[PDB]
């Protein structure tokens, strides 16, 4: 539940913020091969999402594991086709569209809405 600006944004921001804390951790020093992304928001979809990386391909990120290897590392570098990954981006960790109470769905929209302490829908 770390909302960024947009789908196109978070990928560039995640690589950027990481380097912002420690420059050179890309293929220069660490083998950061991973593509991790997750986003939880209510029905409106609020086009944003979270992106994460780790430095050993095959480890675990708290997101949707898509790419692993030098291609995911180039994602850390910033050399990636967002037009490719976004247009075939998987709704697996993308957000959920509720109903008007007509259908029963998972716990609250994100987690600040209680998390297993409420049943919030989107009636609109």
């Amino acid at each position: 539940m770390t909302m960024y600006a947009t789908l196109e944004e978070a990928i560039d921001a995640a690589r950027e913020e990481f380097l912002a804390d420690n420059p050179g951790i890309d293929a220069e020093d660490a083998n950061v091969q991973q593509f991790n992304a997750q986003k939880y928001v209510l029905q409106d979809g609020d086009i944003m999402w979270q992106v994460e990386f780790f430095a050993d391909e095959g480890e675990e990120g708290e997101c949707l594991p898509m790419l692993s290897g030098e291609a995911a590392q180039s994602v850390f570098d910033g050399d990636y086709d967002e037009i490719e990954i976004r247009q075939e981006w998987q709704e697996e960790n993308t957000l959920h569209e509720w109903d008007e109470g007509e259908f029963q769905l998972e716990p609250p929209l994100d987690t600040e809405e209680g998390r297993a302490a409420a049943d919030e829908w989107d009636e609109r």
